């Protein structure tokens, strides 16, 4: 179990590094997703041999760059259909009013 | 040998990562250092291992 606050996450990782834990599944809203994956790096553990998952739908959101050379695999579940036309306009369209906040 | 500008890094520790080359010595201006190693770090290669 994750702790209470976001940013002790560092002794379970720590533990699950020593126990030699090659695969993981996430489940929590992907605002969690950032401070999980901010630790998993500086702890030095993107190394292609872990190899995530996530059931947060929102993957698509995070910020993958600075990551994304390591190597690691993250599969993901997004729902929202990109692929289609419209969808995307409409999805370009309410940006244009998102940015107000 | 290092490349002109530093961030240009990348396709070296490719090499080193793909070749499995598990040691170091480096030499520059810890000024080099320092976006040497932020490299090193993005590319997946800082870790126990390598020294």
């Amino acid at each position: 179990q994750l702790p209470a606050d976001t940013k002790d996450a560092k002794p379970l990782l720590k533990e699950m590094k020593r126990g030699k834990e090659f695969h993981v599944i996430f489940d929590c809203s992907h605002e969690m997703a950032a401070g999980i994956l901010k630790q998993a790096l500086a702890m030095g553990m993107m190394t292609e041999y872990y190899h995530y998952i996530f059931t947060t739908l929102d993957l698509f959101a995070l910020d993958v760059e600075p990551y994304r050379y390591s190597g690691v695999n993250m599969t993901g579940f997004r729902i929202l259909n990109t692929e289609n036309t419209q969808v995307s306009s409409i999805i370009e369209k309410w940006s244009m009013e998102r940015l107000q906040a």
